[PDB]
């Protein structure tokens, strides 16, 4: 949680990286974990609840994804608040696709969503890394500039992606 910029969020954004590079971890680990049975049936959540839980989370977290691209080049004082919000979606759908991943014995849904949700998470983590050099400072951020672009685009595509997985997993996970 350290500024080496010049502005409000680099803070934010470096303490939020911690997490959501926690967060990675564990669902990479779970993915390996659920592959080898070595995974136990979710934390705390039923089937169905797991897409209500994780699509809730993507929508708000998508939501918040573009005013955050914004505040990432600009809003400095604004950045810092949309990381808090982006970091705490991606915790229970850490913990939900951990829990679908080695509760859902359904379809290929499981690993689906499992590493979508992974893949999301890295968008997001790249997101708060190109937030966290751009972070309303768009001067020593030329090329971050170019990268917080894809970075948000990224989050967005696998926002749609995971969704998908989620939404079917009603009836294809239930």
């Amino acid at each position: 949680g350290i500024d080496p910029f010049t502005a409000p969020g680099q803070l934010e954004c470096e303490t939020a990286i911690a997490a959501l590079n926690s967060c990675l971890r564990d669902l990479d680990q779970a993915s390996l974990a659920a592959v080898s049975q070595q995974l136990a049936p979710r934390e705390g959540i039923s089937q169905e609840a797991l897409h209500t839980q994780m699509l809730t989370a993507v929508q708000e977290i998508s939501h918040l994804i573009e005013p955050l691209a914004s505040a990432a080049r600009a809003e400095a004082s604004q950045l810092g608040h949309k990381v808090s919000q982006m970091a705490q979606y991606f915790e229970p759908l850490t913990l939900a696709a951990v829990g679908a991943a080695s509760k859902t014995l359904s379809h290929p849904q499981q690993m689906a969503l499992l590493d979508q949700t992974k893949t999301l998470a890295e968008s997001a983590l790249q997101l708060l890394y190109t937030a966290k050099e751009a972070g309303g400072n768009p001067k020593q951020a030329a090329h971050t500039q170019e990268a917080l672009e894809e970075a948000v685009q990224m989050m967005t595509e696998a926002v749609e992606d995971l969704t998908t997985t989620l939404n079917e997993a009603a009836s294809a996970a239930g």
